[PDB]
């Protein structure tokens, strides 16, 4: 009784998202759904409908991500995944991944990246863990930086939205290239990510947007934030939620997180979704003043293997067979040769005898590099079948700098 | 009114570690003061005496550390570092650091190991955080691991410390070798890591070994843990506080892991000081069910810079020119050409211009692979001299497997 | 200060104004409009200043199931409140001397409360008659015994319109089994669906389950509200019940195993359940559903041998009662009650009695919620003739304990 | 290999009762292990032996337990259930179950009685819940009682663990037959159940007793309890953890509570293990102030089925048959009929036509009079085969004091 298909109209649209936030034990959130619908491509909005309502979702945005070597590709972002409670655990989502999984094949992108509401939910089709976040989190009065640490000659002002989108956007392309996993953000993705939604402004404020311009004043920094106002037994005590900031040098960068953490009346500051890697965990005096929480961010699903293993370059020369079993698309399944380094990148099938054994979602793993894939054959989770070849390929699928988390979807 | 000296016999010792404990404010705890003794030696404890009593101590352990590569060296593994509240910020630290270094060098060590009781201390005489510990802990009953996780055909044990002593060092030296960062263990160091100290028992229950045997009755995996009992409104809500697990294999390690996470009452699990990228982190079914809390471990002080560098194991060829600035000792500044890869490892003043600046508590912060140098050239920490040096040198100081702490001094 | 009714809807909107008012919260204007539609304005009395009501008290006329399932007119007493500028002077007092001698006059035999604070009432006779459970658990924990059917139907979410239309004939059919709930007007539904705006601010929007038989029969349904929430290690999500009924055990058990099941959800609480609730014995794990226990519904006896007449016992008793009542002392006597499964009769007589007891203690043993004869083990209640409380106490048991009705 | 057998010696007494404990994450505890086995006997603790230690333990007291009716009757009080985490899983309780219940039927023991650590263990073995128990607290402050409570004449004493012992038998003896579930204290129960036990002291401080005197100085009262020191920001704020009040009459019942809630630094009160149905509850003024927590208590195997149906006696006539289905011992399964009221109980196998149908395990939930038959009925656990016929059986298994929880074993 239940039929498979897209997003028909603007009407079923809302039904649609309606029924996800359900599932979500959610009320329908206006605001997000109004301006997320202006990069939504109803076609890729799929799932079941019983004729009366929706009781299963599954969509993904067409959007570009950078892998490292700085190569911006296009990816399937998978989101708006539900079933309803009345019709769970009876494969509908298992269909529905069948079908994008597909989908997403035919429309070219060799990838597709998740974030999950629970992480053990996406590995039976494919996808690895293949980024983590971390929340970053402090008393401002102990995040001091080092003293060799050069705040530059800028400037900060608080800004509009409209004035903060008319700089930030340059800003954004011309850092996300050194940042693997940051994902292209048009206009309308802009609008979403600095949308003053009125769930987040319940947990803390209004959003507020910085820019940092150079003493010539080129726009060269900036952040999102919101304030928590506070005051405690012995004075004031409010916290800054950090959504974002980055600068294009290391002054500009350094100067505008001063900034927010110089703010009068605060004493806590909390940037959730940083990198593992985040330049201010190395700025500051005291290493463990700033407490780092790590968890999940992207899953990873390869689609076209050889092709995204082609698409990315490797932290260092590689020559491996990797023999890879993908067991939700055992299509994929294949004996593949991985030529790369830092300059290059070719694969395709080969018959000579595999250096590797592994599984699909476990490459996706490491396809970032934010897992290790010696630390996986440590685990058992991947097989060394040649002596050496895991130590020279988990290097090469490695990066200097740690793949970081996208603008949520 | 000072005498700098070393201590001089057992009544000395005693005086000495009480006036340590004393500025930890904390009261001198007498098994630890007993065990420790039989691996320090008296001419390594150096420090401040009035005629009356110490007023500030600083000491080192000789010890060996296992590099990047599998290479064990000599490491000064400085400890036992107080200042009395009543001499504290005149510069008595400082003066000890001198001498203390300056032993160090003429010991043959090329470099020192420390944990921080607040990290901001020691950057000041060249250390460098280089690397971190997690924190790991969840509820038991949602860490399943994936279901391609061999347990394999092995059995456990629970042991007394005679038995476990007689096993685990064995298993101890296999593993370590992968491990950078792990210390050798004399019989004097298990004595100390496996001491049922008073302390401990307050906040969780007495220690406790397990040994994990194959069919065949080989030893190849332990546990040390404590047990916390307890009691909640529906049920027991024990409590497994971790000291350590090792396995020579995967399946010893997954089975003696999942030995302590289905132990019956048990609601609850806490693993100290693990790895970053510890194997239990990608065993797990659902990624964030095993909570992960970072923060820093070991600072390195290197001593002899082209002989430490010359040491270690590089994860991918490298030549390069580093300008290094030891503030502390700039004897030690000069120019270095570092040439190393897998395979080898060689450095040595050069004339040649240089690649990157870098001061000598940042070489130590990349020195073991748990910090990348791209980052801190991100950062600012680190300047770029030559175009793409730091891509290089970054992947090169890295390695697949993160360091981890070792046991505690 | 005048003694009188609710006069028109101004007077109406100003007394029930006060009543919040006096429970230090604003008027809730959902609430106060919706419960207008079973209220009387006759029944509701209170004191007037002459320029606003200083204090209030009211009933509705409702029904309630007795042991046995007999369904008798009972006054559901409520919004009883005097402001704190005239408290402790008698008001209150003399609200209930006029209130329970309305009562008699309308030929209820009893009357019901909740109450704000339990001692309140004691000194008119009343007697806290019914316990109330809040179950509350880890959703992963409250796995049902292996035994357990779920039976072949099937759930789906509704809305408050579709669930109207079938709810109220699962529930007409479960209660003569519950004594202590209510019979429920189209009214009364209007208000235990409403999608009040205080418990949105606590946890989400009611939602509505109804289970259908395989033949399409609909025979379980479920009122609840998600209250979303995250923790440090995955989803934390709580579902706040309050309501779930069955025509039979697989339809029942179904219906509870759906919202237990439920994704991102790792805690359910059920406030208002029964002490004996079903729920509790289905569980594979008795102490993983936590259960907290207070006092729900108290009974004042208004016509004694009617009372005692309109219900039916656990098993045979013929025992003589010496009542004494302080409040209404034209109640006090020695009665004669003659009573079982099939039969009750109570009359004055001049026998001798054989046990000793005030109203308020008749009142609290009626529903079988509270023992007889533990009340006598705690020198509350006089046995004067060996045998008689044991078998006294039996007979006012019930093999289903009473359960609290909804909300008023 | 692993025998199953019983306790050989002291030594070996010493050696299971660690195991036991340690099994419970607990170190043994030397004062209750020497005071319990005054009252153990060495051929009922069975368990599993690997040659070097033990790796599970069961174990059963002979006790005397008060039926509904006051019938004093044999029960085995199970206890020292464990296996250890390096057997479980394997079936070993399963076998020491089977060993038990057999050993149990032998010996003319009708029924066996257990606290359950988790209380889904045991109903594979065909025990069911059948009593439950009350935690009772709150402020003292709040709870007067009604103002008709008449407290007697009689007068208190705080008096030695000696002097206690040497009235509180008594006491107990005579009250007992009017609370099902209680069972009979020698002089060795008597020593554990009053045992100043280091356990509890760390939690509160040292066990008093206390003693109520009738006017013309007979003992017809007591309480146990402990008190647990406190201060708040305005004031004191000790609490008062009871651990048991009897009284021959209400007033000494009443006097006893009344000395306990009047007094002086006390703001808080605690009785664990209460009766759902304790008189205290109902001699309060305001009903909600005695918070009220209930979970389940004593669990009952019924052994020998018409035995145990006939030695207790029904809160009034009842004459059913009863379909039991016993799972775990077979044996017992058959049709029953049983006849019973308040001076009568007979049961046996019948060729009748069966009224009910339902497993032992809620039988033994049912047969203390906590359970009731209708609502398992009604909850589709219990099948009714007659109309009419569970209406009846449970009003006559059921009985007008609650069951109450026996001491601790
Ligand atoms: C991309 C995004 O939108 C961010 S991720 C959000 C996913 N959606 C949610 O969390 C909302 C609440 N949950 C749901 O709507 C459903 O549980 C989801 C997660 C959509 C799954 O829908 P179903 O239709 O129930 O999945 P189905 O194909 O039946 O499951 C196939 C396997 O996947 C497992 N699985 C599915 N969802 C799971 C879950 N939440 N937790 C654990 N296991 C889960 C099922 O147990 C089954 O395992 P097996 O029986 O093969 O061993
Ligand atoms: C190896 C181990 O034993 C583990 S690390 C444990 C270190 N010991 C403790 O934490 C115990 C309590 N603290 C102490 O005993 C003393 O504060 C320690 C940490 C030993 C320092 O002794 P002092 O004699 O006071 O150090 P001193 O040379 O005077 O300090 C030189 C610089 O180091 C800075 N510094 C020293 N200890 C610091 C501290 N704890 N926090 C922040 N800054 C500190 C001083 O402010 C000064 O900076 P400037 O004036 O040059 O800008
Ligand atoms: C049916 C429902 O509406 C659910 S129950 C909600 C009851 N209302 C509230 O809780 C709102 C806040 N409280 C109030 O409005 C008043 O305190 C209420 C409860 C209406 C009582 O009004 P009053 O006019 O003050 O009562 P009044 O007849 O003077 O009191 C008669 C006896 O009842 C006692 N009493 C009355 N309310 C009490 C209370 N809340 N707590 C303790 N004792 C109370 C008085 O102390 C007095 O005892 P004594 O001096 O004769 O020993
Ligand atoms: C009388 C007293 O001493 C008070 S009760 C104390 C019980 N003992 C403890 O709680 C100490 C910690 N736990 C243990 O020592 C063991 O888990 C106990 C409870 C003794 C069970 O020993 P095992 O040897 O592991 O039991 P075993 O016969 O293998 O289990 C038979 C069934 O009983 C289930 N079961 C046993 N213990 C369970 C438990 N703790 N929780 C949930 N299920 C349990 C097992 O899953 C198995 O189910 P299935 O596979 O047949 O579906
Ligand atoms: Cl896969
Ligand atoms: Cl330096
Ligand atoms: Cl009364
Ligand atoms: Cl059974
Ligand atoms: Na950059
Ligand atoms: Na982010
Ligand atoms: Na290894
Ligand atoms: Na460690
Ligand atoms: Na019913
Ligand atoms: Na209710
Ligand atoms: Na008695
Ligand atoms: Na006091
Ligand atoms: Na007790």
């Amino acid at each position: 009784e239940l039929t498979l298909r897209t997003i028909a109209d603007e009407d079923d649209y809302e039904s649609y998202m309606a029924s996800a936030y359900s599932v979500f034990l959610r009320d329908p959130q206006k605001d997000e759904i109004e301006v997320n619908r202006k990069f939504t491509e109803l076609d890729r909005m799929i799932g079941f409908h019983d004729g009366k309502k929706w009781v299963a979702t599954t969509g993904a945005f067409s959007r570009h991500v950078v892998l490292p070597g700085g190569a911006v590709v296009p990816v399937a972002a998978v989101t708006a995944v539900t079933v309803s409670p009345t019709h769970r655990r009876r494969g509908l989502l298992t269909t529905m991944m069948r079908h994008q999984l597909a989908d997403i094949r035919s429309r070219g992108e060799s990838l597709a990246m998740l974030f999950a509401s629970e992480a053990l939910i996406y590995g039976r089709f494919g996808y690895g863990v293949a980024t983590e976040s971390a929340e970053l989190s402090g008393q401002v009065r102990e995040l001091a930086f080092r003293p060799t640490v050069d705040l530059g000659d800028g400037t900060l002002e608080e800004v509009s939205a409209e004035t903060f989108l008319a700089s930030a956007p340059a800003i954004y392309d011309a850092v996300i290239p050194g940042l693997p996993g940051q994902m292209s953000r048009t206009p309308e993705w802009w609008a979403s990510w600095t949308l003053d939604s009125e769930e987040l402004q319940k947990e803390s404020g209004k959003v507020r947007f910085v820019l940092h311009y150079e003493s010539d004043g080129t726009a060269s920094g900036f952040a999102i934030y919101r304030p928590k106002p506070g005051w405690g037994d012995a004075g004031p005590n409010a916290e800054l939620h950090v959504q974002e900031v980055l600068g294009t040098n290391p002054r500009s960068y350094a100067r505008t997180w001063r900034y927010l953490l110089d703010m009068d009346l605060v004493r806590k500051i909390k940037y959730h979704g940083a990198s593992v890697q985040e330049e201010l965990r190395y700025l500051v005096a005291n290493h463990p003043s700033l407490e780092c929480v790590v968890s999940d961010a992207i899953q990873v699903r390869l689609v076209d293997i050889p092709r995204a293993l082609a698409q990315r370059r490797y932290a260092a020369d590689v020559d491996v067979v990797l023999e890879v079993t993908d067991d939700f698309l055992p299509e994929n399944s294949g004996r593949y040769r991985l030529r790369g380094g830092l300059d290059h990148a070719s694969c395709e099938i080969t018959t000579d005898d595999a250096d590797i054994a592994l599984t699909v979602r476990d490459l996706g793993s490491v396809y970032m590099g934010g897992v290790s894939l010696q630390v996986l054959a440590s685990a058992g989770l991947v097989t060394e079948l040649r002596a050496g070849a895991v130590q020279r390929a988990a290097t090469a699928f490695g990066w200097p700098v740690a793949p970081s988390a996208p603008d949520d979807f």
